[PDB]
């Protein structure tokens, strides 16, 4: 089973797996899209790209997702890690130059995919055709937020650069307030709403209860990926975890720093399940008993309800996913998925 050191019994006994119905067209889709995008090798998509359980992680959080609003989105998912990837291997093999032109391309990409769909760097064209096909399902307002959460997430991630390159290991807080941008928090909270097939106005999802909920969904994946990713981060001279900021920064040992990063993991637990009475309780209230008041509800219910997913997708995936099983691998400080 899962390793007592990530076992959470709570998520296991509360938290019940769910499975979108398109996963197994899901799964063949994203392997082909990656294939024929390029964003991997083939014989390392043939061999890797199914066991990385990508697909499967998307799956098990945005239930109810119309099947080409799950199709773009798994296939932006997959490049998000393989993006992830080549800005480990850019740090690793010391190419800034490299990092910040690709970096300027994202940015401009983000606003103007369109332009980018036949770019030369096969990543950036990647980046262009899965980020268009996700500004056309909501209104121009939701792809204006789209991307200007995603520009936030570009310059965690060149923070990051500039952190490896120099050895700094973030503090705790710093690093709290950074994680919550390279994880890309709210682009999961933004790509809620065209899952269930309508743009929120401010109003409802800036509720109070409707906030803390989503947030609380995100750190407890954030930090759960700090707990199960550390091994292969710490192989890997990956500085950003919580749980080497703790050890850094408070002179904890592993043992005490995994057993402080489970505590706050556990935590957002318990305090979603108390907010999450308050943001289905909200839900209720939307529905006055007119048809845009039942949208509005409709929406909310579900969204708040694949914030819930989010906790047991994410759990199980960093059980499944090839990506972590470093213990598998000769190089430990290289894993054979990614690019070399
Ligand atoms: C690894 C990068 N990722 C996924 C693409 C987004 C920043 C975080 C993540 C890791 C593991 C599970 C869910 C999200
Ligand atoms: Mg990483
Ligand atoms: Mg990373
Ligand atoms: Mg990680």
């Amino acid at each position: 089973a899962v390793p007592p050191s990530l076992r959470l019994p709570v998520i296991e006994a509360a938290f019940p797996r769910q499975l979108h119905p398109y996963w197994p067209k899901l799964q063949e889709t994203t392997r082909t899209w990656l294939l024929e995008k390029r964003l991997m090798p083939a014989d390392k998509v043939e061999e890797y790209a199914d066991g990385l359980c990508y697909t499967d992680l998307m799956a098990g959080y945005y239930l109810g997702a119309p099947d080409e609003v799950l199709q773009a989105i798994a296939d932006y998912s997959a490049w998000m890690f393989v993006w992830d990837d080549r800005h480990d291997r850019d740090i690793v093999h010391g190419r800034a130059g490299a990092w910040r032109r690709l970096r300027g391309l994202l940015h401009t990409a983000l606003d103007s995919p369109g332009d980018h769909l036949h770019h030369e760097d096969t990543l950036v064209a990647g980046f262009a055709d899965s980020v268009r096909r996700l500004y056309a399902f909501l209104p121009a307002t939701w792809n204006a937020r789209f991307a200007r959460h995603f520009h936030t997430v570009i310059e965690a991630y060149d923070r990051e650069f500039h952190n490896r390159t120099r050895g700094i290991v973030p503090g705790v807080e710093e690093y709290l307030e950074l994680r919550r941008l390279t994880f890309a928090h709210w682009i999961w909270t933004d790509l809620l709403e065209p899952s269930s097939g309508c743009e929120l106005p401010d109003a409802v999802r800036k509720h109070p209860a409707y906030r803390r909920a989503a947030l609380l969904s995100q750190e407890f994946a954030a930090w759960y990926n700090d707990l199960c990713s550390l091994p292969k981060e710490i192989a890997g001279d990956e500085v950003h975890n919580l749980g080497i900021s703790l050890i850094t920064h408070h002179s904890l040992t592993l043992e005490e720093a995994i057993g402080e990063v489970r505590r706050r993991v556990e935590e957002c637990i318990t305090e979603f399940l108390a907010v999450e009475r308050d943001a289905l309780r909200f839900a209720d209230e939307l529905a006055d008993g007119t048809v845009r008041g039942k949208e509005l509800s409709g929406a909310v219910r579900a969204n708040v309800g694949n914030m819930r997913n989010w906790f047991s997708s994410v759990y199980w995936f960093h059980h499944e996913s090839g990506r972590y099983m470093v213990d598998s691998w000769d190089d430990r400080s290289t894993p054979p998925y990614v690019n070399n």
